């Protein structure tokens, strides 16, 4: 099976898999049952915006979500993922509905990686940045139901001409080159994630997120990981 | 036939295809024959830096390249890339050897392109930086003899253990990710490229050169373009 | 006298002193009088977006402007900024009104100064980004009426708490720390400015405009620089 | 007296301050004695870096330091930065020598501040990088023995024309803007910073050390702050 990173933002709480009973920020570490959550107080149709840091150092993986004219929601959890990722990953956003369904659509991504080595030239790094997305995006992998180009948008998740999202949906972009996460003569191993993203739903109800996830390069949606799986995990273990 | 735009340290003058009669920095679009040149005070041994900038409001591409303890070398020419590069290209280092032969070392290499438009949300962005290079760099497609982890470095064509370059080499390396150079909601779309090289011989007279180049994304090495075609053209048209 | 070097947002015609017959950009060497305008369809009440680029290599000054939904403003001059400005200046934003009257408000202010030696260790470099500004933005010299704080927003000229702007106002915003632009080792220098801006007006013609300029460090406003003098000039010569 | 943290490269063991017996790396709070030290293998002669970084979500000031061809040494202390400094400082390196002595030259230098807010336009920032010093650096603030343009290099203590350190000498360079490290509307506030150094002495024993640090923006050198007391602290409280 695939491995996996990621923090999410679960819109619907399902309480069997550990889930608290309020939509949360969480971080996964090879499980959809989050080592950590924090209370998210989501707000159906309005855009919103997760940053996500990490730092060999510290070995704590961090994340932060807010909305404009909102307090923001935070989660921690010490890891280091040196010892949970490969050397080389490459980074994604996943996103899912079940038999309740809302839009998973992406204004903005953007992702730092740096890696300080004792060399005096110290720095290797990758940067990208989408504030817009195109019919066809070359540089991004998009995996189920992710299209580009809708309003200049990823819609990870299936939406209706109407707008309307669909239930029972998965979809992933990863961006298209691997990404060096540790090097062997590196001193000091950083990383920084940010994406706005506008959940919609018709209902009181909206399901069920998305995932900003690290993976082993080859990564592909595992089969029945629609609704609470978030499109990172074959099942809930 | 590939479609290729590159700024070429061209280390053997082949005055034949239209080389001054020195070492020399040029511009090629689509050919061999540098559309303009200027001389270059080339150093065997020394390590140099060549810098590459382009914005589409100016349409000029200009390199400069220097040595410490060394006045630069420049060259420019008004070109609308969006003219002839297709929308999607890869980036890429390519390097030959002839009868004549030098090593082709890159201690670093960084490239970023950027993308403004008319949106409040303006920036789209790609940068990658290399300074140090591992034996299975996984986000370079390595093509011909270049190879990745000798000293940390980047030799693009065949040197032996004992640090002699070997003669009739061509090899490249590209970025894995396609960059987007044209956009249709760009107002502004620029790139800079570095990169610090290292060209040593034991000759007076070393061969062929250096070239940063951009190219069609399923760009691969000319047949027989060994020597003064810079592992760039089929041939000197 | 102050040195100056400006782009100017210009919303009044003043046909006496070469201003074509409509809004237009403007490159500003020394005097008021542009070396060099375009047509630009200013929208009273919609944000904008500038943005202003140079490199020593081409010495070009070049500008874009645009709104959201509709299409750029683009003006370009050939000037070696060596030859007009000292080797240290400051960086500003300057706005007016006269007996015709606009809000002169930045949402967002960015500025990067980038000198790349011949020296192995290349970069030399100055950032700064405001998206947000406040009450005391001690990293800013205010000069004239120029106020920040006002919905996290830097108000150039003057605007009563009604939001109503005041006619015959003249304020500026200068980052706090000189900034290099020329240095002896320099290969290339580069600089990229970009600016939101909302000018509002309750009137079908607004007035004066707004500027990015650079300027000797000790710049202040020249008496008398309200209306079509912009903060910029003490007359039209 | 002024407010200051630190993380101090310390050259010279003073046990009676608490100073382990060997060369060490330390996070300084508002007092010479450490919070935390590690070892530290000084390299007399041997061009250095040290990182510092540090975010408002994890709380935690760290810090790395390392030559190439050897082993780093790093330092954590978990601090709320908001909680010791004000919410606006001045960033600045310092060193001194008492009757034990070193060079104390700084080759390069950069600081990167980020304040991401709630705002959908969400990152305020601040970067300088210098690579090479001139005579007359006017984006610094030199005190006490500091003087910058000697081989392009910053030099924090006296030393002679013959290249030979002087002893009982404190100066420092603080950058001329002020940085703004905490904001009401901030999600996430981050900094990094950087600088390679030579630290040479005739002697088996140097002294005392070169120091990172973030102060009130009005900090100058406190009396009798040479040797063991780095051009930091007025005692050693
Ligand atoms: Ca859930
Ligand atoms: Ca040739
Ligand atoms: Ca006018
Ligand atoms: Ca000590
Ligand atoms: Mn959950
Ligand atoms: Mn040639
Ligand atoms: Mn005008
Ligand atoms: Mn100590």
């Amino acid at each position: 099976a695939d491995t996996i990173v990621a923090v999410e933002l679960d819109t619907y709480p399902n309480t069997d898999i550990g889930d608290p009973s309020y939509p949360h920020i969480g971080i996964d570490i090879k499980s959809v049952r989050s080592k950590k959550t924090a209370k998210w107080n989501m707000q159906n149709g309005k855009v919103g915006t997760a940053h996500i840091i990490y730092n060999s150092v510290d070995k704590r993986l961090s994340a932060v979500v807010s909305y404009p004219n909102a307090d923001s929601a935070t989660v921690s959890y010490d890891v280091d993922l040196d010892n949970v990722l490969p050397e080389w990953v490459r980074v994604g956003l996943s996103a899912s509905t079940g038999l309740y369904k809302e839009t998973n659509t992406i204004l903005s991504w953007s992702f730092t990686s740096k890696l300080k080595s004792n060399s005096t030239h110290e720095t290797n790094a990758l940067h990208f940045m989408f504030n817009q997305f195109s019919k066809d995006q070359k540089d991004l992998i998009l995996q189920g139901d992710a299209t580009t180009g809708t309003d200049g948008n990823l819609e990870l998740t299936r939406v209706s001409s109407n707008g309307s999202p669909q239930g029972s949906s998965v979809g992933r972009a990863l961006f298209y080159a691997p990404v060096h996460i540790w090097e062997s003569s590196a001193v000091v191993a950083s990383f920084e994630a940010t994406f706005t993203f506008l959940i919609k739903s018709p209902d009181s109800h909206p399901a069920d997120g998305i995932a900003f996830f690290i993976s082993n390069i080859d990564s592909s949606i595992p089969s029945g990981s629609t609704g609470r799986l978030l499109g990172l995990f074959p099942d809930a273990n």
